[PDB]
């Protein structure tokens, strides 16, 4: 329990700051999370046989599809990580032990399609989980990996403890559908202007890790442009091959998923930008102030979508 995980120089700096890219070394990723957990948490938080055993696992039930892929899951817990690096103090110990896992966790066995695609397929998962079909899959794949032999990281929990940081970890897998995080930011928004916003009420602690989780989930539009604009390319691959499967069923598909409507892409990118991204940071900012570089961030990216509209790219 003396080793710690260690990073070359740049990235041991790089790291702390939101902007970060895990970079294109996947064999490099596993170390990298269990760096982040060894700070964000301590090396007495997990058991590193079976932290180590527990990511492979995790790793191995990530498909190869262009966008909701292993590296997501690694670039979504480091956003948390900065989070929670930057307010040290606002999360209790099974908030920082449940969150960095939910994160890695929150899109296992993602097929690269929607949940509106698996309902008009009629997929099995549509009928077993009729809302938040893939974000309940997601936390079902969660609990199997934790109970395989050997995997299970949270065994020196408690019994109450260990029911407490299940629970932390599917209300923030299940915020994860983007269908719900207009309503909870909504919500947010008004508790924190009418004044009503309290952090020992635990379900106003519920909204605002729901929203951090959104946060991490959209953290492509902090990244420095290339980053931005590379990963935008593998969100419409993914999007764009639904899009096939959609007029296969004989269905015209939603514009964003519609290959031969790319020119409508600088301005669907606008639209994400000012209806989901900028509100979901700003609101973010006013209830944990320190997150404010990534607002700062995306209205830095919104402006290189609004330069691309403009032809100047
Ligand atoms: C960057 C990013 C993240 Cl991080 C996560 C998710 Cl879910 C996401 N979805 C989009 C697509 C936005 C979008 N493109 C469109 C393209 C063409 C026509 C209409 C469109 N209408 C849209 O709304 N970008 N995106
Ligand atoms: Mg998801
Ligand atoms: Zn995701």
């Amino acid at each position: 329990g003396l080793m710690q995980f260690t990073l070359p120089v740049r990235l041991c700096k790089e790291i702390e700051l939101f902007h970060f890219d895990i970079g294109p070394f996947e064999n490099m990723w596993p170390g990298i999370f269990v760096y982040m957990v060894h700070r964000s948490c301590g090396t007495s938080c997990f058991e590193l046989e079976k932290l180590c055993r527990f990511i492979m696992s995790v790793k191995k039930n990530y498909r190869r599809v262009p966008y909701h892929n292993w590296k997501h899951a690694v670039t979504v817990a480091h956003c948390m990580y900065a989070i929670l690096q930057n307010n040290h103090t606002l999360f209790t110990d099974l908030e920082r032990k449940g969150l960095l896992i939910a994160c890695l966790c929150h899109d296992l066995d993602h097929r690269g399609f929607s949940n509106s695609y698996l309902q008009k397929f009629d997929h099995p998962l549509a009928a077993l989980y009729s809302t938040s079909t893939m974000e309940q899959h997601h936390f079902s794949q969660t609990v199997s990996i934790l109970q395989l032999e050997g995997h299970n990281i949270f065994s020196t929990l408690s019994s109450s403890e260990y029911e407490q940081v299940l629970e932390i970890i599917r209300k923030a897998i299940i915020a994860t559908d983007l269908a719900l995080y207009f309503g909870n930011r909504k919500q947010l928004e008004e508790m924190y202007q009418t004044g009503s916003l309290n952090l020992n009420n635990q379900s106003h602690r519920d909204r605002v890790i729901g929203l951090m989780m959104t946060a991490c989930d959209l953290c492509s539009v902090t990244k420095l442009w290339p980053v931005t604009k590379l990963t935008a390319n593998d969100i419409y691959a993914e999007f764009w091959a639904e899009g096939d499967e959609m007029k296969k069923l004989g269905i015209q598909p939603i514009p964003m998923m519609d290959r031969d409507k790319k020119d409508e892409v600088p301005q669907g990118q606008l639209g994400f930008y000012n209806a989901v991204a900028i509100p979901c940071y700003t609101t973010l900012t006013q209830i944990l102030p320190p997150t404010e570089p990534l607002l700062k961030a995306c209205r830095d990216n919104l402006s290189q979508w609004e330069k691309v509209i403009r032809g100047e790219e």
